[PDB]
C-alpha cells in the first residue's frame, strides 16, 4: 500500500494526536510535566481526573454512589457510569485491565 | 456568581498520574485509544483540539489573523498564555524539540 500521509478524517483525530504524541514520547525521561502544561490543563486538570477518578474509585471495592454529588466534579451522569462500565466500556479493556486493574 | 470566579487552587497529582500513568503502560500494547475515550473524552476532546490549534498554528502557522479571537471558536483566554508561551517556556526544551518539532 502506499498512504499519503494518511488522510483527513473527519472526527477530531489528528490535532488530537498532537497532544498525545508529545505527552507520551516525553514520559520516556521527564518533559511530559511541562509538556502537559502545553496542550492539556484546564478542564483537563478537573473533568481528566474525575473520570479516572470516579471509575477507579468504585470500580475497586465493589460500590459507592450515595456520596451526594461533589458538584466540583459531577453528582450527575459520569458518576454512575463507572458501575455499568462493565459493558457501556469498550471490550478491550478488559483483555488488558485484567492486569492493570487487579495488579493495583 | 460567587462559585467559579477566581477560587482557583487544586493541585491534583493522583487521578492525574492515573490518566497518564495508565496511558504510558497501554500504549506498549497500543490500546491506548479506547482507554483516551476513558479518561479524556468530553472537554477534553475539544479543549485539546484547541490549545493544539493554537500551539501548533504559532509554529508554521504564523499567519494568525483570521484567527484572532474568533470568540466562541477558542477562549479570548487561550490566545493569551499564547503571547507569553515563547518567553514563559522551559529552556532545555529547546534541547528535545529539536526532535518533537522537526520530525514530528
Ligand atoms: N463515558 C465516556 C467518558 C466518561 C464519562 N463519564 C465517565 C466516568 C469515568 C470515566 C470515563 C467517563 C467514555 O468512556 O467514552
Ligand atoms: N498552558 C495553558 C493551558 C491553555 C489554555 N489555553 C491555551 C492556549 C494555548 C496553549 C495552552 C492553553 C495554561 O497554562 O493555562
Amino acid at each position: 500500500q502506499s498512504p499519503y500521509s494518511a488522510a483527513m478524517a473527519e472526527q477530531r483525530h489528528q490535532e488530537w494526536l498532537r497532544f498525545v504524541d508529545l505527552l507520551k514520547n516525553a514520559y520516556q525521561n521527564d518533559l511530559h510535566l511541562p509538556l502537559l502544561n502545553l496542550m492539556l490543563t484546564p478542564d483537563e486538570r478537573e473533568a481528566l481526573g474525575t473520570r479516572v477518578r470516579i471509575v477507579e474509585e468504585l470500580l475497586r471495592g465493589e460500590m459507592s454512589q450515595r456520596e451526594l454529588k461533589n458538584e466540583l466534579g459531577a453528582g450527575i451522569a459520569t458518576i454512575t457510569r463507572g458501575s455499568n462500565s462493565l459493558k457501556a466500556a469498550p471490550v478491550e479493556l478488559r483483555q488488558w485491565l485484567e492486569e492493570v486493574l487487579l495488579k493495583s
